């Protein structure tokens, strides 16, 4: 992978792997969210950034500060298949004191026609006590300097779903898949459970059928508390809707504190 | 990656991801797993085999065969750190009509050090009755041409760690991990549960110290039994001596072996 001509956005080309891709021989959406993350990463490496989370800046390092994600939203057009070179861009917007955003486009490198895309909303927080805070002006000034200024967005529209309020699903639950836990290839580097990881737990309680026979077109979750190493999560899915849509929920098996909550649509094939 | 000068091995170089290392920021043992895995089946692609299946003969797939791996030997030496560029050659050949193996040489893409070597056996099994059976003659003549005639092994000391036998463990097991169970993510495009997971779940009853203050220099696997979509595992383990341990992997209920290994494990 490279940075673009102008510096602000950056470009890499993958090749879809074997053990990457499910029934269809075509890369599964957890494939997907792995090489945003992947491109992602190499996108700030590429700039100056270390490995103390992601894109933490001197002024960030110096009070304790993070930034952690608090929503991903993935619309896949086709999944590329086994074999064939997927490209993707990304780049990293200010949202002022809000926080930033992730963007990526994803492409068939060999027609150029673009086959999914997302986006991901992150908030900073002390390390420590773990609460959330508006970016400072210090901050701001060090990571403006790598993001286009203009709008750039993946998701232009009105009303569009990357904005949607998600609700909390309500007992009981249509469906369900109980006592999931991590396990050491869930971990990132710095021992935290992997982001693509709750997308995989989520979609666990989708019924079979529903899988064979549909394909995933958008996934919206919301990220509210992290599952630690010894966790245990509890996934529960309700269908809300050719369309199939189902409300997420994902808690801890214990005390059903929520992690995460989310929906996804699909189509039938 | 590309077949070699003399057409009878094939090699690929892969630049190591940021979510494809531990916390040491060098390659998991079940990357390591998945690379041979990917430069096995593009050895299988250069040689004909198009991607319509699994790395499956024109043969297997008239007759609904798939692949199995029997057992699998890995010894590394290095992990490559993230961002490092790793050198896979793997190649294919039969013992007689007995056996059927892969062999693999990982190497440093810069110096040329040899860095790690696996070799594994297989056997087939029918898609839809589930029944194990060796390789046939009609299967094996659709690929003896792509493989050395002469012995090629990438361990070839005689009386070595890859042919050692693999007892059971005797219960009490000194550590266990209970209730592992696949998740879509596990499976391979067969629907299968895939080679890397039963590798992890043999190393999940390690214990944390010996993780974080050891580093796995070999791990043999004998697969017995494939752990179906809907099974429930539990991964035993006790010390045999470095640290050496022997694993088993077995169905929760039952308590049907699935899987039967051993590790060695080197201090930092
Ligand atoms: C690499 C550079 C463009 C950058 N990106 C970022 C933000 C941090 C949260 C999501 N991305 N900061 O700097």
């Amino acid at each position: 992978g490279s940075l673009t001509e102008d510096g602000l956005s950056y470009k890499e080309k993958f090749v879809v792997r074997s053990y990457e891709v499910g029934s269809n021989k075509t890369a599964t959406v957890e494939t997907i969210a792995n090489l945003l993350q992947e491109v992602g990463c190499n996108h700030a490496q590429s700039v100056g950034f270390s490995t103390d989370g992601f894109a933490t800046t001197t002024t960030m390092r110096k009070l304790h500060l993070i930034w952690v994600t608090a929503r991903m939203h993935i619309e896949i057009y086709k999944y590329p298949a086994w074999g064939d070179v997927v490209e993707i861009e990304t780049w990293c917007q200010s949202e002022g004191r809000i926080g930033t955003r992730r963007d990526w486009i994803l492409k068939d490198s060999v027609t150029g026609e673009v086959t999914g895309r997302a986006t991901s909303k992150w908030v900073m927080m002390n390390q420590d006590t773990r609460r959330l805070q508006k970016v400072s002006d210090d901050v701001r000034d060090e990571y403006l300097v790598f993001c286009p200024q203009e709008p750039r967005l993946a998701f232009p529209e009105e009303n569009n779903r990357s904005l949607k309020k998600i609700p909390k699903l309500e007992d009981p639950a249509q469906y369900s898949m109980i006592g999931l836990k991590p396990r050491r290839a869930d971990l990132d580097m710095n021992q935290h459970v992997n982001n693509v990881t709750y997308i995989g737990w989520v979609l666990e309680s989708i019924p079979q059928e529903i899988v064979d026979t549909h394909e995933l077109q958008v996934i919206t979750l919301d990220y509210r508390r992290e599952c630690q190493q010894d966790d245990v999560v509890d996934s529960l899915t309700t269908t809300t809707s050719n369309d199939s849509q189902f409300l997420h929920l994902l808690r801890l098996s214990g005390d059903g504190q929520e992690i995460n909550r989310g929906t996804t649509l699909w189509r039938k094939k």
